[PDB]
DNA sequence: CATTAGA
DNA sequence: TCTAATG
């Protein structure tokens, strides 16, 4: 946890240099194995030759190892951290729309910067146009004072579409979080579920209506079960208007409702701690569902949920608040 | 791990 | 269709 923090750290750049700049899947996945072991190691790494005892250390990281021990730093990470274009691609990626992919190939076509993105915004697809248009407003945090507006918005229309729908704002936004990343909205009605056909235009509405009165402002992606956009609180009386945000709202069956809206609450420790816990409870918890564990090694049959309640129920828990979903 | 774009 | 990108 800080035993091992550099050789970690070092690890990881590597690694993550493999796949954005190269396309060397396999080194770099050779990295996290290595990097999520050492990790795990309840020592103080003194020499390569020892981590090497370890499984998925080879002679090539421990290598590595050595030279950092040994300096305080790495030549090859020197080099990397270093070159332009390299430092070009982990920068293009910034843009939403943009991946590694795209940043090798407007790289070696000589877009590097910004600026560039612009002159040639003709190479863009609708994505990453916004993705440049919003660069700026992308970066920057959610202050939940904000995150409160937008719900009051979201919930709002929702319920003036159709009374019968539910929503619910997730994530550390749910979590209690001062800030958030973006906002995700789960969304279920009663007649949509596991078997129910689809009804793709339960989606659409809303996502009609959120337009309709200007929150939404931008279409990333629409499908019949996942809007991905962009959205906006009303500037005021002027003098100060919204940063653009992020937005994802997804439909869902009802009968999956709270394992998914479970799920997503996370935090990605509590969910696991949780989902660690249904299985000596002999149980089974996964985004959709939640099946009891069946002796013959496996099993299925799942567990009908009216609430976040009825899962921990099951599992014979104590009701976490989100505000505690913490760990 | 799964959904949408795209070309 | 594959293959990219975000979650
Ligand atoms: O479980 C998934 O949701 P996100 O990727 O948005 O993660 P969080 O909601 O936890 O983060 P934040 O809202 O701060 O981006
Ligand atoms: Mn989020
Ligand atoms: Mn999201
Ligand atoms: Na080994
Ligand atoms: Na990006």
């Amino acid at each position: 946890e800080t035993l091992n923090g550099g050789i970690t750290d070092m690890l990881t750049e590597l690694a993550n240099f493999e796949k954005n700049v190269s396309q060397a899947i396999h080194k770099y996945n050779a990295y996290r194995k290595a990097a999520s072991v050492i990790a795990k190691y309840p020592h103080k790494i003194k020499s390569g030759a020892e981590a090497k005892k370890l499984p998925g250390v080879g002679t090539k990281i421990a290598e590595k190892i050595d030279e950092f021990l040994a300096t305080g730093k790495l030549r090859k990470l020197e080099k990397i951290r270093q070159d332009d274009t390299s430092s070009s691609i982990n920068f293009l990626t910034r843009v939403s729309g943009i991946g590694p992919s795209a940043a090798r190939k407007f790289v070696d076509e000589g877009i590097k910067t910004l600026e560039d993105l612009r002159k040639n915004e003709d190479k863009l697809n609708h994505h990453q146009r916004i993705g440049l248009k919003y660069f700026g407003d992308f970066e920057k945090r959610i202050p939940r004072e904000e995150m409160l507006q937008m719900q009051d918005i979201v919930l709002n229309e929702v319920k003036k579409v159709d009374s019968e729908y539910i929503a619910t704002v997730c994530g550390s936004f749910r979590r209690g979080a001062e800030s958030s990343g973006d906002m995700d909205v789960l969304l279920t009605h009663p007649s949509f579920t596991s078997e129910s056909t689809k009804q793709p235009k339960l989606l659409h509405q809303v996502v009609e209506q959120l337009q309709k009165v200007h929150f939404i402002t931008d279409t990333l992606s629409k499908g019949e079960t996942k809007f991905m956009g962009v959205c906006q609180l009303p500037s005021k009386n002027d003098e100060k208007e919204y940063p653009h945000r992020r937005i994802d709202i997804r439909l869902i069956p009802k009968d999956q409702y709270y394992c998914g809206v479970l799920y997503f609450t996370g935090s990605d420790i509590f969910n696991k701690n949780m989902r660690a816990h249904a299985l000596e409870k002999g149980f089974t918890i996964n985004e959709y569902t939640i099946r009891p564990l069946g002796v013959t090694g496996v099993a299925g049959e799942p567990l009908p949920v009216d609430s976040e309640k009825d899962i921990f129920d099951y599992i014979q828990w104590k009701y976490r608040e989100p505000k505690d979903r913490s760990e």
